[PDB]
């Protein structure tokens, strides 16, 4: 159950940390 | 247990929603 | 709670992967 959708939430708190960059990226140069 | 990820998915589905703005917005500015 | 949180980070991880996607199409607008 729960060790389940922690690594998810491990994953999906990575992802968000990447995208949150990349935004950053698009907009500093756009 | 539950309390904890409740908590990050709501960080995480506001920081998801603050990166789909910033992606119209770029799409726009581009 | 359990299984809408599950749920909830389903739509998470398919979100942030149309973001990814969305922000690797404006990469080389940008
Ligand atoms: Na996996
Ligand atoms: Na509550
Ligand atoms: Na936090
Ligand atoms: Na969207
Ligand atoms: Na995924
Ligand atoms: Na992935
Ligand atoms: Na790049």
């Amino acid at each position: 159950r729960m060790k389940q959708l922690e690594d998810k939430v491990e994953e999906l708190l990575s992802k968000a940390y990447h995208l949150e960059n990349e935004v950053a990226r698009l907009k500093k140069l756009v």
